[PDB]
């Protein structure tokens, strides 16, 4: 139908501190969760079946991301490292050392030969997956880096920071192509490219999401009605059914907007803390949501539309 009807199917309990992020494997079979409890957990995407725990970080994890082939994870930790994991064995393949403060955010490129990382140390780093070596250090921002994402062909990196900037980097050279948002405030708490790489979805800590045309460098859409003044809350493009924007909120709800109309089409109620992270299943109308330390659970929601 014209609107989604997401309904709770499973609650996934196990993390002992705040959940930090959830991501669906590109092949659709798994959900990965990261937590302040220093653990990665793997769950069945369709039945919420707990699969395994992946251990090794010495401090809390802020982010976890999947390789294109669904075989590897990368995690970003307060221990100042990233770890590349073999999902099948649960083994740490590489520890990426270089950041001088907490690593907050990470992603593979589509090729999954590189990792990008953002840190409290105000830098973005680009890592070789095979060797685990740092290839480039970008002096990207003047405050913690909130998010990092590659575009569809891997040629660009978008970064955001508490410095109030969103910047787009040339992957090959590490040089800045443009500063898309250039305000002193508010903090830009999240950014990512649209699936086709033409747009950037950006969250600011004034309870606002915006969709930007990258090439033109102007705002096409604004989404409001949720609460976001404190946390780096993820936002998603939902594309399997109706074309939505999905975001957690500091009022403990998941918000779903019509992308084109900007109307709120659903609020998912159930979490008992801030919903820090949502993910959209790659083929099914399924949302995963995760909450901070008063809740510590992941919820799987399913919609007919
Ligand atoms: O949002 C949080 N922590 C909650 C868990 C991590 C959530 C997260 N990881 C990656 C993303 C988006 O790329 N979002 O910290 C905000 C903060 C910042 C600076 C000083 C105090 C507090």
């Amino acid at each position: 139908g014209s609107k989604p009807n997401y309904a709770l199917k499973f609650t996934l309990a196990g993390h002992t501190k705040a959940v930090s992020s959830v991501k669906f494997s590109p092949n659709g079979e798994w959900l990965a969760s990261s937590s302040a409890d220093k653990l990665i957990k793997i769950w069945g995407a369709y039945d919420g079946k707990f699969e395994k725990t992946i251990s090794g970080h010495k401090l809390g994890i802020s982010d976890v991301a999947w390789s294109s082939d669904s075989n590897l994870l990368v995690s970003a930790s307060d221990d100042k490292t990233l770890k590349i994991w073999d999902v099948s064995s649960g083994k740490c393949l590489k520890t990426l050392k270089g950041h001088s403060n907490y690593v907050f955010c990470c992603n593979f490129n589509p090729q999954s030969n590189l990792i990008v990382s953002g840190s409290f140390d105000e830098s973005v780093r680009i890592w070789d997956v095979k060797t685990g070596k740092c290839l480039k250090t970008l002096p990207a921002h003047s405050d913690p880096v909130s998010a990092v994402h590659f575009n569809r062909d891997g040629s660009l990196i978008v970064s955001s920071s508490y410095d109030g900037l969103c910047r787009i980097w040339d992957t090959a050279s590490g040089q800045c192509l443009k500063t898309l948002i250039d305000d002193d405030n508010p903090p830009v708490s999240f950014v990512k490219f649209s699936p086709n790489g033409k747009y950037i979805l950006a969250a600011t800590l004034d309870n606002t999401l915006k969709l930007w045309d990258y090439s033109k460098g102007k705002c096409l859409k604004t989404y409001t009605g949720h609460k976001n003044e404190k946390y780096c809350i993820f936002a998603n493009f939902s594309v399997t059914g109706g074309k939505w924007i999905v975001s957690g909120s500091e009022d403990n709800l998941v918000y779903i907007w019509n992308l084109q109309t900007k109307e709120i089409v659903q609020k998912l109620q159930g979490h008992t803390d801030v919903v820090i992270s949502t993910a959209c299943h790659p083929t099914e109308n399924i949302i995963a949501s995760a909450a901070l330390e008063n809740d510590k659970t992941i919820k799987l929601w399913k919609s007919d539309c």
